[PDB]
């Protein structure tokens, strides 16, 4: 019952729904109107993603994240310093090039400036993440990626990744995986690998999200309400509190909430079954995404769910002092009934 009243505290009111869907709306479709005007950017078109989108934001509908996905016909990719996730991309785009490579930071430079010089609204930019981010009315902020959207087979790096055959089905794992994939243009470290982009399935964790069950009618009537959103809204309550409690502390700067969107998928991977998130068995379910992650940091694995070479808990990103730092924390919170939930 606890942990069920901090969820009645992170639902979004209706009334802040309202307002700022329309207030998003006017500003994405200001900039979308703009950016086709460019002989570069004419081909753009909105893809809505995050957790706005999956139905998982907490507290305030004050953050969104959009895509401005851009059709590249054949491309090829060249993956960079064997990094799993980051490529170049060679092939009115020839402005871009370097050669034979198409410059991440070349297009972004320009979408960027598009965006700049467009913004009833009060717009304004956050310094130079792939994203463009804008904060609307000094309350919501939107993140406006550039992605380049491809066709084509998905890269050798996702072969053994989306393992959701047991639970989701082969089928659906097949459908998948002839969506296209996006770059976008976040480098490489090499400083910088400045033409590079990075490979992102952000519109298949929506599509998960959004249709989570093994039962096709998950969550569409009242004897199928499993709790795995339940769990993934607690799971990024529990590390944004720490966050803030702890905002003064280095050791939690590197870690956010996609850290725990990853572990979640790899908990439903686990378990597979409607039945292992009855809504009757919250604080069961909950202790078992806590225990998964725990687990993560103690081990120092999290796998990208697409792309499993890239470990996100790797020491080259995180170091393993500030992974003890967190499991200290969690460890308390977990021992203790979750007292930075009161
Ligand atoms: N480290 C990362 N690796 C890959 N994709 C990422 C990473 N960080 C963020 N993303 C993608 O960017 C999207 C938006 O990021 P963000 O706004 O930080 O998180 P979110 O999923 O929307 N949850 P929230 O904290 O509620 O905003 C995520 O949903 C991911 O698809
Ligand atoms: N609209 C979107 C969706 C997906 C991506 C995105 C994609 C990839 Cl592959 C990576 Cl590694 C990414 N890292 C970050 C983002 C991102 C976006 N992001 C935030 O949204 C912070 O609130 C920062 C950090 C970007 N914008
Ligand atoms: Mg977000
Ligand atoms: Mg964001
Ligand atoms: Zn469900």
């Amino acid at each position: 019952s606890k942990l069920r009243a901090v969820l009645e505290k992170l639902k979004l009111s209706r009334d802040d729904i309202s307002t700022a869907a329309g207030m998003v709306k006017g500003v994405v479709d200001h900039l979308l109107l703009r950016l086709k005007c460019d002989s570069a950017f004419r081909g753009v078109g909105l893809l809505n993603t995050g957790s706005y989108y999956e139905h998982v934001k907490i507290s305030a509908p004050n953050e969104f994240d959009v895509m401005f996905k851009l059709e590249v016909p054949r491309i090829q990719l060249e993956e960079y310093s064997n990094t799993r996730a980051y490529y170049f991309v060679k092939f009115p785009l020839s402005q871009f090039l370097e050669g034979e490579i198409l410059s991440a930071s070349k297009m972004l430079s320009k979408f960027r400036k598009i965006i700049k010089e467009e913004i009833d609204t009060d717009v304004i930019m956050k310094r130079k993440s792939p994203a463009v981010t804008l904060l609307i009315s000094e309350k919501i902020s939107v993140d406006i990626t550039l992605a380049l959207e491809s066709k084509s087979s998905w890269p050798a790096s996702t072969q053994e990744g989306l393992r959701i055959q047991n639970w989701l089905s082969a089928k659906v794992r097949k459908q998948l995986r002839l969506k296209p994939f996006y770059l976008v243009p976040k480098h490489a470290k090499e400083g910088f690998q400045e033409e590079t982009w990075r490979l992102s399935f952000s519109h298949i964790e929506k599509e998960i999200l959004n249709n989570h069950g093994k039962s096709k009618t998950c969550c569409e009537n009242k004897e199928e309400k499993c709790c795995r959103k339940d769990c993934l809204k607690l799971m990024k309550y529990l590390l944004e509190q720490l966050k803030e409690r702890f905002k003064d502390e280095k050791h939690l700067d590197k870690f956010s909430s996609y850290h725990v969107k990853t572990a979640f998928f790899h908990v439903c991977t686990q378990n597979p079954q409607d039945s292992q998130w009855d809504r009757k068995d919250l604080g069961l379910c909950f202790d078992n995404c806590v225990t998964y992650f725990l687990q993560c940091l103690r081990t120092e694995k999290l796998e990208n769910y697409f792309i499993p070479e890239f470990n996100l808990f790797s020491s080259n990103l995180i170091d393993k002092r500030s992974k003890e730092f967190l499991t200290k924390q969690i460890e308390y919170e977990r021992n203790n009934e979750f007292p930075v939930f009161d």
